[PDB]
């Protein structure tokens, strides 16, 4: 047994999964995030109570107004880089599209639906036919090139053209389209199916911008795989790794990542059996 599958047990049998979430809630520190608070930036921020820190907050170059709700997670242990964002409103969808150009983002994971428990948690920013979508406010235009539809995701090929200069790139858009708000994948195999085909996709590798990763708030299910994603990169270099003090420093970055003590859980299940590391996921996903 591992360093991590000996605490994980000992967290299950003491029934100490709420009282290492709580530690982890008193132990994150607190940075400012005024900018996010600006009267100017109300209509850019899906929740009050969950806005980027200062420090770490990604900057639209140029714009008149430079804020959008998203955060860098930098890991420079690991040599990854996340962007976490919320899910873009109606008026922050060119912000989100511009976001991805400037960072050289190539890969944009979705983990939310647009609509869940008779809420909106994120508006329909890639086009579902061929009808070209446009974000005029940035100059930007994104078409549907390809999707595919397994069981519990879908994969989309979008073309982000930069109207203005001509210039194209491919995006690749994996949405994870059954995991629940404030819930837990259907189990780890189909969580690191999922996680492994955004990896098999290269990118995330380094010669790519930061891939997008966000849910509706972009810090309970977005943190779950950000930290799940990084352990797993870390573990490779051969690090015994404090999976609470990965998330604490990840919590620097941008707050209130992982939300439930049961997505803190999962993310201990998910990163011991990816720990492992494939096609047993494949078909234990049931993903065809
Ligand atoms: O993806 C999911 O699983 C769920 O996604 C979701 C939502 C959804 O999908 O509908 S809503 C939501 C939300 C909205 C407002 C406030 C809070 N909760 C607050 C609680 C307090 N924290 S915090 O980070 O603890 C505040 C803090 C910052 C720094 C230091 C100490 C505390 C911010 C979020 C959560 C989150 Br999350």
């Amino acid at each position: 047994p591992t360093t991590i599958e000996r605490e994980f047990e000992e967290l299950d049998t003491q029934r100490r999964w709420q009282p290492l979430y709580l530690e982890i809630r008193n132990e994150s520190h607190d940075y400012p995030h005024r900018v996010a608070k600006f009267p100017e930036n109300r209509n850019r921020n899906r929740y009050r109570d969950v806005s980027p820190y200062d420090h770490s907050r990604v900057k639209l170059q140029n714009a008149e107004n430079d804020y959008i709700n998203a955060s860098l997670v930098d890991i420079e242990e690991a040599q990854r880089s996340y962007i976490l964002t919320q899910g873009p409103l109606p008026n922050t969808c060119c912000h989100f599209w511009l976001m991805v150009w400037q960072q050289k983002t190539k890969a944009v994971v979705m983990l939310n639906r647009i609509v869940e428990k008779e809420s909106v948690k994120c508006a329909q920013y890639w086009p579902t036919d061929d009808q070209e979508m446009l974000f005029k406010e940035t100059g930007f235009s994104v078409k549907l090139l390809s999707e595919d539809v397994k069981s519990y995701y879908t994969v989309h090929l979008l073309q982000l053209e930069n109207i203005n200069s001509g210039e194209t790139r491919t995006i690749s858009h994996f949405h994870y389209t059954t995991w629940p708000d404030f819930g837990v994948p259907e189990s780890p195999a189909s969580f690191l199916n999922f996680l492994f085909k955004v990896r098999e996709s290269g990118s995330l590798n380094p010669d790519h911008g930061p891939a997008v990763i966000h849910c509706s708030a972009g810090i309970g299910r977005s943190g779950t795989f950000s930290l799940v994603d990084t352990c797993l990169v870390l573990m490779e270099k051969g690090d015994d790794i404090n999976i609470k003090q990965v998330l604490l420093n990840m919590r620097k970055y941008r707050m209130g990542l992982i939300q439930t003590p049961d997505q803190l859980r999962f993310s201990y299940m998910a990163i011991i059996e990816g720990a492992k590391c494939q096609k047993r996921w494949k078909e234990l996903s049931k993903e065809d």
